[PDB]
């Protein structure tokens, strides 16, 4: 079970709980003051008391604490721990508290979508975060527009400065690596066809999640393996050879071809509604195929080919900055 707490109530004589901020199937996370920060606001992840979530935000903590003596002062966007405990089995981390998330701003703005310098400056703050994260031997398994978070969501967005928040999967080099990872939607065939991952996985996601900006709309819609498939080459083109000769999920294929009858309800939904990449770019100016130049090789199909993010910053597409953008 959670945790008997209301507003007002005080958490080890530091934090009092003023309210909630959202509650998921890990636990809580309230907004709170500290008596020695002193009056200063923060996020407080509240891991419930069973024993598997709890040996597992420890390993989170170990990430966030590893994340905290790199950023020496803090460059690199991604969420800071500012304490954390075992308040009775309940581990807690407190995180600086920021806005909304780059996927509730999108919602409430009706999902649509962020104009280009905001993707820009976005997807400029998203590789340069990982990239910090990817040459420290590690991956963060779970990028996802819920997960990239606003400094400040003053309304377009006043203020594209981002972080990146929910190391809960963030898994290092010689960690064991679980078979699959990702949130359906930002998965990549790589761990779809079961073919091993790493660092790549995290471009994968990005990709899907600068695509979600720009247009307003995830990029693969869907829910089963099959499906998902499917929507891929559809949009990127046919899965490489050497991929599908080299899987175990053979029942997907048939003579290195997918499996699919088109007369079914996701048959008749990827017909009508996916489409080549290119074909989704708003307008033809430079600086739109230029971030679609960009996404494509993000959605690179081989993990061993797809662009890294140390790359990804020598991109053409983020010659349109603001210098007080480039930091
Ligand atoms: O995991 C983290 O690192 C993590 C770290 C910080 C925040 C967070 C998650 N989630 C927030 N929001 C949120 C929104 C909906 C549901 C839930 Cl459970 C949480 C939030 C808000 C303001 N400041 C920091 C955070």
């Amino acid at each position: 079970g959670h945790l008997v707490c209301r507003i007002g109530d005080w958490l080890q004589e530091d934090y009092e709980i003023v309210g909630n901020l959202g509650e998921g199937t890990f636990g809580k996370v309230v907004e709170c003051l500290d008596h020695a920060r002193g009056k200063s606001q923060v996020a407080l992840k509240i891991i419930r008391n069973v024993g598997k979530y709890r040996e597992a935000a420890r390993l989170e903590i170990n990430v966030l604490k590893k994340i905290k003596e790199k950023d020496k002062e803090n460059k690199f966007l991604c969420v800071l721990m500012s304490d954390w405990f075992n308040f009775h089995g309940h581990m807690c981390i407190a995180f600086e508290l920021l806005g909304k998330n780059t996927f509730e701003f999108l919602k409430e703005n009706n999902f649509q979508p962020y104009p280009l310098p905001h993707v820009r400056h976005m997807a400029y703050q998203l590789c340069h975060a990982l990239r910090f994260l990817h040459e420290n031997q590690l991956t963060h398994t779970d990028l996802k527009p819920e997960n990239i978070l606003f400094v400040n969501s003053e309304f377009s967005v006043k203020n594209t400065s981002i972080r990146v928040a929910d190391f809960g999967s963030a898994t290092f080099d010689h960690e064991h690596h679980t078979t699959i990872v990702a949130t359906r939607h930002y998965r990549p065939p790589e761990v779809i066809l079961e073919l091993g991952w790493a660092q790549p996985c995290d471009v994968w996601s990005i990709g899907c999640i600068l695509f979600e900006y720009y247009r307003g709309f995830t990029l693969f819609q869907t829910h089963e393996n099959r499906e998902h498939l499917v929507m891929m080459e559809k949009i990127l083109g046919p899965i490489p050879s050497h991929m599908i000769h080299r899987t175990r999920k053979q029942k997907y294929f048939y003579k290195g071809g997918l499996v699919w009858d088109e007369n079914s309800s996701d048959g008749r939904y990827v017909k009508e509604n996916c489409k080549p990449l290119k074909s989704y770019m708003l307008q033809d100016s430079l600086e739109h195929v230029q971030l679609f130049d960009l996404m494509r090789r993000m959605l690179e199909f081989d993990p061993a080919q797809r662009i890294t993010l140390a790359e990804a910053l020598l991109h053409p597409f983020f010659a349109g900055l603001t210098p007080e953008e480039r930091s």
